[PDB]
């Protein structure tokens, strides 16, 4: 899709098979979820977030679809105000800012 | 443009007679920068994310050139570790999500 930004653009994305509701965010790097159960090991991560940085959980290589568009990639779990899909996994899904 | 987003979407942005380098960020709803001048009324704001919230001075109807591109809106001003484009030029300059 092409998505205008008067609103949020907020998407529904599937992990560990429940569908979710994620922002966009081309200024978060990473992809960052409210606390949720995956799969395998973590590793440490630290985000530098408008009021400083926060530890949170890495776990590599997790399917994720947003907005039907299948992605295996990076997600952080911890306290983000909202799920977030940076970079990481916009790039992968082909996604690019225009105007 | 078409813009990647491999790396942060880095823009030159010009605002009171100022280049700065910002971010072109989806996940903000306004734009904030680092401290700086400007012109008019302003008012205070929280603003928060990862890390916590900062504060932040309101200026509204500020002129920013975003790649020659003319906006008019909200520059909240304050502490951010980066230059942020928030939604509220991106739309101005027809900025959409693509894939
Ligand atoms: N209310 C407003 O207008 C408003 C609020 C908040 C801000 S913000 O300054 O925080 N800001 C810009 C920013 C800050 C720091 C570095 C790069 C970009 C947010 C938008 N894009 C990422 C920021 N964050 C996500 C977020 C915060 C609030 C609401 C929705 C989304 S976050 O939680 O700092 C975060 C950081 C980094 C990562 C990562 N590494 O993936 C993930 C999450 C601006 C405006
Ligand atoms: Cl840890
Ligand atoms: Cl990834
Ligand atoms: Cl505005």
């Amino acid at each position: 899709p092409q998505i205008t930004l008067w609103q949020r653009p907020l998407v529904t994305i599937k992990i560990g098979g429940q569908l979710k509701e994620a922002l966009l965010d081309t200024g978060a790097d990473d992809t960052v979820l409210e606390e949720m159960s995956l799969p395998g090991r973590w590793k440490p991560k630290m985000i530098g977030g408008i009021g400083g940085f926060i530890k949170v959980r890495q776990y590599d290589q997790i399917l994720i679809e947003i907005c039907g568009h299948k992605a295996i990639g990076t997600v952080l779990v911890g306290p983000t105000p909202v799920n977030i899909i940076g970079r990481n996994l916009l790039t992968q899904i082909g996604c690019t800012l225009n105007f």
